[PDB]
């Protein structure tokens, strides 16, 4: 447990069943009132926020989360497995645990979250690259005037990628937008 007083950007806490990080702190007092705590955090597993206030007495339960380094290795139903890179334990990850898991190449290494010694998320590089492999060739684009047209990536997926890039190559992607931003 620790104090709120003690909460910081970046602190991991367990509250409402819930895993959360703090990103703002506030602590004040005016006059003889007694002094409070405003809070702001983000969830470590969901997309969920919440600000709370606290007097500045209460306290939290504060838990342990490390960063480490996995390797995709394969898929496996609704799961992806990964290597632990330092450990070398292997982990089945949910794809709803992984952040822009259609972009992921094999190969490809991650930053996992892990709490209680699993993964509760996983998150790739915000801009990865991976090559077009089946693309309409030249300015054949889907519409009569826009200045795109439709790719298939080596991973399944498809985006919008500009007139000139052709099939065979590497584009850079946005991870949590799953855009393409640019040519590798």
């Amino acid at each position: 447990m620790i104090s709120v007083t003690d909460l910081r950007p970046g602190t991991k806490v367990k509250m409402d069943g819930g895993l959360w990080e703090c990103v703002e702190y506030q602590h004040q007092k005016l006059g003889r009132g007694g002094a409070k705590v405003v809070a702001k955090f983000k969830n470590l597993e969901t997309g969920a926020t919440v600000e709370r206030t606290f007097n500045s007495g209460e306290k939290l339960e504060d838990i342990y989360v490390e960063t480490r380094e996995l390797q995709y290795l394969y898929p496996e139903g609704e799961e992806m497995v990964f290597m632990d890179l330092e450990t070398y334990e292997q982990f089945a990850v949910p794809r709803s645990r992984v952040v822009g898991a259609e972009f992921f190449k094999e190969g490809m290494t991650a930053l996992g979250d892990m709490y209680e010694g699993q993964p509760i998320k996983v998150t790739p590089p915000t801009v990865v690259e991976l090559k077009v492999v089946d693309t309409p060739p030249g300015v054949r684009g889907d519409t009569v005037s826009g200045g795109s047209k439709p790719a298939t990536l080596e991973t399944g997926a498809v985006v919008q990628v500009p007139l000139f890039v052709e099939p065979g190559e590497v584009i850079k992607v946005d991870t949590r937008t799953g855009e393409y931003v640019g040519r590798a």
